[PDB]
């Protein structure tokens, strides 16, 4: 298994907010290729992101981040001047840490965590009407020695839906079983939510795996979330379960029956995946 | 009361779901004792458990199960055709398995914890309809060495009930000054709840106990829970605080007001309680 | 410094009395009673004689959270320990240390951030009391524990933070490299979830890492719901400087309604940039 390396140098990357289809709103990496959840954000405890922001929106907006250390110029708040406004471009800077003793011989926590960004001053001074439309997007802070997955996936309960999307229309992921998927679990909006994998579960800590047989954390395959709530975890694709579509949905029982489902697709090596409908 | 001994034992049961009185539906051991939560399955890690499930209801009944190993073919939903048929028998299969180092170094997790088992598929395709009803219960898996309890008792908060009772009738439930208590905590519905003991607390981890002093988990007495968790935890009956009638309840107020609300009444070795009159509860 | 072992037999004495226009809050003294109440402060070991005094026009109580306490100090109407109008009494908690039972488990200690509040104004789980105020903040500290320069609760009680209007904080105020504390309670009938601005804490105890193999996450936001109690120490600026750093409900709809708070960084010379 592939480990982070330690971190710090310092990274920049191009944001832009724009108009998608039925007028949602995302974050990308080039105009015209927005998305939603916005594009993965990758960095090592100790790197330093410059985030070149361009707002092509006719209303202000912003990008806060959790987790990270940032100065309250990168806040990304009106009350902190930290939006932009309609055409305007601004640079954030997100940095990070490593844990270490303090000197009053306290130990700092490093950045290291699942974490997220969003808008902030869309529809209200809160990013309401940002969060709603789409404007979110995930970031994870490796430490030094963290297990690399082989796959990332998203997946936010924004309100009712998943990712933004209509009900019952996932979205469903695929691996191979045996594969290391990495899974960043985010919520945002008016309601608390329940998330349930079916056929996996995970350890509610900061990697979502177990230090070893010394990690008191409960496992666990249900966690509730409220707005704001982020975690993750990587599991090993049908470890001890074999092949097959595992669903994925929250578990508050309305939301499951309303479309709050997705499936974890684990294919066989063959790519088939048994007694499932494709 | 002794230690779990390490698991690796093919065991059966009959697991059957039955219509009880007043329009409930429930799991049993037996036909004619269904109950609401259903029995208690306890499971030591690597304990392989054939599930011989009976539906004798007249719609298509499932049992999903939390946690535990199965095989997409006992995943109980429509979706995966393992529901079974008004009249019909399927049997289902849970593994578990122990904690171990994987050949890339890492730590898989084990089997162990506080988990259960429910409908999917009563009513709607994710078993609302058989949830609401009283199609649940509780999966306990053991890791070798874990202590043992007295006794075990399961609290249900669905929906607004506890254990699909009327509103302020329980249940209660007895111990002794110095017995060691578990309980089995598991949420189920539309609602978020939070759960509080009187007089009690327990470590935030998966045995409700903390390992020693190197544990950081937090010590609480009131925990917020949403449908399928479920969680935990074993505490020494009126530890350093006494007989009395200790009460349980949601915290969440209106709901208290409502009536998820119980009592874990401690006697003293003599058998009383003092000061306990119910018609003051 | 840190927190010494405990042992002491401390009294108090607390009252129960009306605020202007339907609050009710717990006060030291007369007169002066506080919305979230005053904070109780021990040592593991500690005992505390609560000596309460009910001012109001009906039956009032005080339940604890986490602390031991005998059923006569239950602080329910169902086991009889509440207090009639005008009357006293004195509540009992005690503390204990962390140690080995007989049985050779490991007794969890009575050290972490909980709450004490009415449990029979309005309805006899204290529905109308919590609504109107009467609740506030217990440390039990542990020894060693590392104490903070200043401590501040906050309690999300439905959608006000300590029964104040919307939009009005509270504001607490700090300078870079303090070691602050927060106490976060919830009451009422709505999950929350607590979010801070330009900080993060562990999700144990202390709201810090014991040391690095410590696999608490580490977060900025928690959902929490009706008698919920935790706590952390941050400190202030640490490695983000100052400024007017926001906290608030991360539920949209009560942030704009307006569970809203500065916790106000000054720079050694008192000033906030930006502010
Ligand atoms: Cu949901
Ligand atoms: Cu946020
Ligand atoms: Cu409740
Ligand atoms: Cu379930
Ligand atoms: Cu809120
Ligand atoms: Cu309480």
């Amino acid at each position: 298994a592939g480990a982070a390396p330690a971190g710090g140098e310092v990274r920049r990357v191009t944001l832009y907010a724009e108009r998608l289809a039925g007028g949602q709103l995302g974050y990308g990496l080039e105009k015209g290729k927005a998305s939603i959840p916005g594009p993965l954000i990758e960095l090592n405890e100790g790197d330093t992101l410059h985030v070149e922001f361009e707002n092509t929106l006719d209303v202000p907006v912003s990008l806060h981040v959790h987790g990270l250390d940032y100065e309250i110029s990168s806040d990304g708040t009106k009350q902190n001047k930290s939006h932009v406004e309609p055409g305007g471009t601004r640079t954030y800077t997100w940095r990070t840490h490593e844990p270490g003793r303090r000197a009053d011989g306290t130990w700092r926590a490093g950045s290291a965590g699942y974490w997220h960004y969003h808008d902030h001053v869309v529809g209200t001074e809160h990013g309401t009407g940002g969060i709603r439309n789409g404007l979110y997007g995930p970031v994870i802070v490796r430490r030094k020695g963290d297990v690399l997955p082989d796959a990332t996936h998203t997946i936010v309960f924004n309100d009712m839906t998943i990712n933004n999307r209509p009900a019952h229309t996932g979205p469903n992921f695929e691996a191979t079983v045996g594969d290391r998927v990495e899974i960043v679990m985010i919520t945002h909006g008016e309601y608390y939510h329940t998330f349930h994998m079916h056929g996996h579960r995970w350890a509610d800590n900061r990697t979502g795996m177990l230090t070893g047989p010394d990690d008191p954390s409960q496992v666990i395959d249900n966690k509730i979330c409220g707005p704001a709530d982020s975690f993750g975890f990587q599991i090993i694709a049908g470890e001890g379960v074999g092949a097959g579509a595992w669903m994925y949905h929250c578990h508050v029982q309305s939301h499951s029956d309303m479309g709050m489902v997705g499936l974890f697709l684990v294919k066989k090596p063959d790519g088939t995946i048994p007694g499932y409908d494709p």
